[PDB]
């Protein structure tokens, strides 16, 4: 059974914020994304450096991202340190953001959007490309857990029992808006890699399906 | 919780056989797979001819082959009919079936392997290339479950609540031998599947992994 709960406000004027007042260069949401990855990767590695059993339920650190254009979706993997059910309540939503209100002032004021990540708040440029967004967590201190949105003022948490095993880490699931497609093809993806996460220490895959002609 | 269940008898000495006899010609276990596939995907489209909802839960008609190679695991996907649990048991080895024996007596008269099929029993040619199998499989009739072997005397049934949830229809998923590790290439499952699988009516896809670079 889900639990549900509510958006801190200003996290709710963020989200409306990034999907109303938009328009140019949405592609950075995987630019921030990757970064996000990373830093989760960092963790994972930095904490096993004194506990070497940490990286067990996972041991090959990497970046994966999976189109699924049938259900138009796209997914990034990383086999990062995960987030427990209490770091997802209090940390995607529940709890203020120290640059959330900055971020918003910096906008209005002409701030480019590719500053989120600079304000902390980067997580929420999914919503540039997605009206609908999994969090797929397992930390190796808890159950794996989904926590949803579609930005309407609340969010759910719920344990998973639908979604293939991780070892340990984060599966992103989006679901794409109809004029933001060209994000699961293949040349798109590689372009935006390349022109805006060159320099990642993990490996960044894709998975690509093809018909055997 | 696991249901066990027992293989019968003749099964079971089949398998052996197959597990110990074997040496030659192994890459027919992927004709046989989506030979089977095949089937499945015929049944729930003649099922749709006369009751056309069946098709919602999976509107799309495929056979996708995704090599895992960090888990040394083959899985093949089909949105064919599904099995329910009760098909599991009694379809995946508690009941005789008609060719077994006379496969067995085939087979040890000089027979070549690639015959099992026309036996009515090549299911159990992925023995040659794997240890290990699960079948996890989703029929509109009811809940996703797993199927596991590892060609011991018995089998196991199980609710399916740790793998993604297919709309319907079923994954075998190969745990293969040390010695069969080919079957994890992209070049060697296109040369098997252009070999023996020519004439299929549905597309088959082949789920590739690579660095962006
Ligand atoms: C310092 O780390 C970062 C923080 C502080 C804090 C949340 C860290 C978090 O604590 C529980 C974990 O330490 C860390 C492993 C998890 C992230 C990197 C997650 O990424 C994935 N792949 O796990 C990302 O997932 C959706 C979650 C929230 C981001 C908020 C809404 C924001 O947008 N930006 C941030 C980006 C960061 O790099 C941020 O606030
Ligand atoms: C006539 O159909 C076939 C039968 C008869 C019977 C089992 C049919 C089954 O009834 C519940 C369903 O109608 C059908 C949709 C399911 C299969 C095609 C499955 O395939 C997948 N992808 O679903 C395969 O899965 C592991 C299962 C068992 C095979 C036994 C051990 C054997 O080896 N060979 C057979 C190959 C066949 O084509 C066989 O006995």
């Amino acid at each position: 059974a889900s639990e549900t709960f509510e958006f801190q406000a200003e996290i709710t004027q963020l989200m409306s914020l990034i999907i109303n007042t938009v328009y140019s260069n949405k592609e950075i949401f995987l630019r921030e994304i990757v970064s996000n990855a990373s830093d989760a990767l960092d963790k994972i590695r930095y904490k096993s450096l004194s506990d070497p059993k940490q990286l067990e339920t996972e041991p090959d650190l990497f970046i994966r991202i999976t189109p699924k254009p049938e259900q138009k979706v796209l997914e990034i993997r990383d086999s990062g340190i995960g987030m427990t059910k209490a770091e997802l309540i209090n940390n995607l939503g529940t709890i203020a953001k120290s640059g959330t209100k900055a971020f918003m002032e910096a906008l209005s004021a002409g701030a480019d959007v590719s500053m989120i990540g600079q304000f902390g708040v980067g997580f929420y440029s999914l919503f540039l490309v997605a009206d609908r967004v999994q969090v797929i967590s397992k930390s190796n201190d808890d159950e794996q857990y989904i926590w949803e949105s579609n930005a309407g003022g609340s969010f759910t948490v719920t344990l998973d029992e639908v979604n293939e095993r991780i070892g340990r880490g984060t599966i992103l699931r989006l679901f794409l808006k109809d004029d933001q497609l060209e994000y699961l093809e293949e040349k798109r993806i590689k372009e935006v890699i390349k022109r805006h996460s060159e320099f990642v220490a993990y490996p960044i895959q894709l998975v690509v399906t093809k018909e055997v002609e």
